[PDB]
């Protein structure tokens, strides 16, 4: 699934992950550490919406 950061428009794609910030491809959004934030704007996970 894909999730959009409502603040900046960055799309978190579970298939891509966010390797530069310690999230391997295939990591489900719920499995991402609670302290991870949008890599672009710094918004907390609370500001993401599932597409
Ligand atoms: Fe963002």
């Amino acid at each position: 699934a894909k999730y959009v950061c409502k603040i900046c428009g960055y799309i978190y794609d579970e298939d891509a992950g966010d390797p530069d910030n310690g999230v391997s491809p295939g990591t489900k959004f719920e499995e991402i550490p609670d302290d991870w934030v949008c890599p672009i704007c710094g918004a907390p996970k609370s500001e993401f919406e599932k597409l």
